[PDB]
């Protein structure tokens, strides 16, 4: 079934459009029905196809070819979604939220402007992979490393301004943006910072300039494109040694997270650690057919023997130490001593993993950067499918991340999938990150996951729980739960894109922001 | 004079303004006449009496009365002028860019909402003061330190909002925010971030919640009236350290400078430390009149007398380690090795200080977030006077810093005044705050100091040089330095103005941004 047009616009303004789309890229970089595959969702969950369907691509190769893109979408009232390289797997992928919705794929702007060693930053075109970031260092010599979500094959720019998240000290990607250029709703473009004031050397070295700090309001947003984006890059350290904490019972993830909290509060844990459940850690090296033969979610024998095969625990909690020895010592005598009493702890440096293919040693390099794809071999558990993610927040605190497990294992377990989960340990909280793997080619898991996934929405927000991203198909009821005061926060942003984008031409229903026109 | 009306606001209007503001916080609680004394800028620049003047104030006890004085604000169309505690001095006071405007005043909005130990963050009201908040954790023995500005009996909120500095690893005030509270200027109230959700406990612990990342546009802004903010705390290290590095030569802050660079992008250098001149160290336990009788700036032989008599450089580098010994003695190595090679380096710890009230003794405190009200000394250099602060922002590079010492140096001695000039290390830049001190209650001082601040300005601009934060006097000014591309981001901040405030209603100025009614 091939996408609809979107609601309000007619076949004449739509072939307008695209026919002006091919004169700015060139007729080689508009792509209509019967090359639109690559911007469907991989990972489908509807079973309506007439919904999230993209209508066409155009693929820019320049910030003015966006521009001229913009001013065209506002002259024939045709939306665009914008993605840097549109690998948001898990998330809709490069499918938008709307039908009849047009792609603005920035893959082609792919320039890496600066990479400076004395100040540690990249400024970086949309298009820019890590992959690729993280190459152009090494062939340059560079003594700086990069911060990977899992992922490599994603966009600097794109994860950050979804709010992503990677495992060295620089994980939380948005935090360390600065400067950027975005081409606003209505064509005009800015650069934020200090990149306003012509002849500037400081872009990339003071995040806020002069007035207010907008920056923010480009994450997670349809208020503009972003075209350029600098981002801090941390100097190669002194030292590096990642370390394996396990935990041998479920229930343990309540006296770990305790012991977890003022060791990241006072900047003990250097990095955006992690606690991964066991069958989440397993995947990356196993599937489930090589320990059990029944359909659905292991039982506790199972579970028990992947531990002993693999040594895993229930709970995983894998971090690094970065600096020089002494730093590095004094710091791990910290952590080890806030674990050792646990009854049924075990403690691992690289050197102690027995298994040649083991986590801890695909973990060491997301650690210090590496950008990879191992992380997708988790998808092969259940004999090969797709995954959805369900993210709440959590405090660092036992009693909500037991809560948080309990309410999504047991959902999950209930609908037939294994839970895999990801405590993300931030500056003061834990990103909850259960990825729910399932067949996305069966009509009937998909309606299970779609059902599932309205209930742990539900029951989380019912428990002051809110996710920090989700996947194009739930942004609205997302945006719902964040209701405080009759909706008042959606409605000021409603208010700012109608400012901005009187037209609704950029990304409507992103994070659940539709405009005037579609409200 | 009394204070003109607002351009376009009648006699009527603001006398039926002023008495619903009375009905809403009562009338002990709305100051008019000769009750505006304390709203006037204490360091007058112009010598038009017509300038900067407030009309009358109002003084809230709750959000609830910020958002009626508000929605009657835009009724009559009486602008406001809204201020934490005011104690913006070098920047204005608590005095409004235009005159006729209202200040509203939020100093009796004075809650800590709490103060959390296990994570580290304050909640707070706007009239906060740094004493409040240290005296409250000293009380309640919290093991917690706050990170002043080197004043203390200034806003926690209002500090962060017009990105305020301060000498800790907190130091970046804004940045350490997390969640407000914003009365938008329809008088309507939002909740940013996890506060957005309703049964919530995460507003002080995850920043960004779901959707566009928006409280950034709230600081150095008039798109809103913050009424609670949360800040991240730091818990009490396990050892503190505070040091003084001199350097004999003026010309040493380019090596110094380029030192500097790897051990802040690194974090070896762990506070925002600072690198201070001369005279603006002396004039902490001297003035000029104990070592020179001219009326003027210093010659070099009273400089070199000063040094020999204080224990301080040309270039004073004042920063603190914090953490175990080990870590301390690790990171002490790195930065003492970096300068041991200095011709005329000295290194000193507070047992080294042979004046018993001494710069080092007095930062000791400063660098362990104790707040004191003994930087004002600086004013007592030349007799008495007020200060503006001139603070074009650097790139961490020798050059730029010796470049912009030379040009405002020069400058502010060939006016009169001595150099007095602060390098605060942030992440990536240096924040050059050059306080100059002058007679406010002299004309011809006024005429001078006014004339420099403006060469000052247009010098650094045409060096590619902008300001961090600037005096309601020159905030068009500084706006108008944000040129680039036809000056497309102040564009963008109308269009977003005109947006949340269409009647222009609040502090309208702020930052250089108007309005549509009075641009
Ligand atoms: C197995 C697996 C593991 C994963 N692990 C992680 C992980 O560890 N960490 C993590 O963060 N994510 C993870 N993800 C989710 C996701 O795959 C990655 O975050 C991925 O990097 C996002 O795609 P991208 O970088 O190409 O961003 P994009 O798809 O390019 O951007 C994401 C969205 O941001 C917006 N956007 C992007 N660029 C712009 C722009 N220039 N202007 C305006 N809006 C823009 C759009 O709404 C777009 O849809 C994982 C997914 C899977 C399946
Ligand atoms: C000798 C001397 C030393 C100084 N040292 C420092 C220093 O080390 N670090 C430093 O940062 N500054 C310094 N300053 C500058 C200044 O005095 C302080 O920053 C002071 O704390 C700011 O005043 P405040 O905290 O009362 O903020 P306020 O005056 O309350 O707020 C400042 C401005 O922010 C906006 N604002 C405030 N609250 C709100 C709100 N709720 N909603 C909307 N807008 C709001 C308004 O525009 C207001 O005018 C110094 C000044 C002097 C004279």
């Amino acid at each position: 079934m091939a996408a609809p047009l979107p609601e309000g616009v007619s076949a004449e303004a739509m072939s307008s459009a695209l026919d002006r789309f091919a004169r700015i890229v060139g007729a080689d970089w508009v792509f209509t029905e019967d090359k639109i595959t690559p911007y469907e969702d991989p990972y489908t969950i509807s079973n309506d196809e007439t919904e999230h369907r993209p209508y066409a691509a155009v693929a820019p190769a320049s910030t003015e070819e966006v521009q001229e893109i913009v001013r065209v979408a506002n002259e024939f009232g045709v939306p665009l979604w914008p993605v840097s390289r549109g690998k948001n797997f898990a998330y809709g992928g490069a499918a938008p939220v709307m039908s009849g919705t047009v792609v603005l794929d920035m893959n082609r702007m792919n320039r890496i402007l600066e990479v400076n060693e004395e100040f540690g930053y990249a400024l970086v075109e949309p298009g820019v992979s890590y992959f690729e970031l993280y190459d152009y260092i090494q062939e340059k010599g560079l003594k700086l490393w990069i911060d990977v979500p899992d992922l490599g094959w994603g966009s600097v720019v794109g994860n950050a301004l979804d709010h992503g998240i990677g495992y060295t000290p620089y994980g939380d990607h948005f935090a360390m943006q600065c400067g950027m250029e975005v081409v606003l709703p209505n064509g005009e473009v800015v650069r934020t910072g200090m990149g306003a004031m012509p002849g500037n050397n400081t872009w990339q070295l003071f995040k806020y300039g002069y007035g207010p700090y907008v920056d923010g309001i480009f994450s997670q947003s349809n208020f503009g494109v972003v075209t350029k984006m600098g981002i801090w890059l941390m100097p190669e350290p002194a030292g590096y040694r990642p370390y394996l904490i396990t935990f041998e019972n479920e229930d343990d993830i309540e006296t770990v997270t305790e012991r977890l909290r003022p060791l990241k509060v006072a900047g003990v844990i250097q990095n955006g650690a992690t606690v991964r459940s066991l069958v989440l850690d397993a995947a990356i090296t196993r599937t489930k057919s090589q320990y059990y033969d029944g359909d659905g979610p292991i039982p506790p024998s199972v579970a028990k023997t992947m531990m002993a095969d693999l040594d895993l625990g229930m709970w995983n909690f894998c971090g690094a130490l970065y600096g020089p020895p002494p730093v590095m010592d004094t710091l791990w005598t910290a952590i080890r001593d806030s674990f050792a009493d646990i009854p049924g702890v075990k403690f691992y440096f690289p050197e102690d993993r027995r298994h040649k293919v083991d986590l801890l040693l695909h973990r060491a390099e997301t650690m210090k950067g590496v950008p990879k794809l191992t992380e997708f071999n988790f998808l092969n558990w259940d004999g090969g499918g797709g995954h959805v993610g369900f993210s709440p927040v959590s405090p660092i605190t036992g009693k909500d991340a037991i809560k948080q497990y309990n309410m999504v294992s047991s959902r999950v377990r209930e609908y037939g999938f294994d839970y895999m989960g990801l405590l993300a340990i931030g500056w003061r909280d834990l990103h909850h990150v259960t990825v729910i793997v399932y067949d996305k080619t069966d009509p009937d898991e998909r309606k299970k996951l779609d059902e599932l996934f309205n209930i742990l929405v539900d029951e989380a927000a019912a428990e002051g729980y809110g996710e920090y991203r989700t996947h194009i198909r739930y942004m609205d009821r997302i945006a719902k739960t964040y209701s405080w005061n009759d909706n008042a926060l959606w409605k000021m942003h409603e208010t700012i894109k109608d400012a901005l984008d009187p037209n609704g031409i950029l990304a409507p229903g992103k994070s659940g922001i539709w405009g005037k026109n579609r409200r």
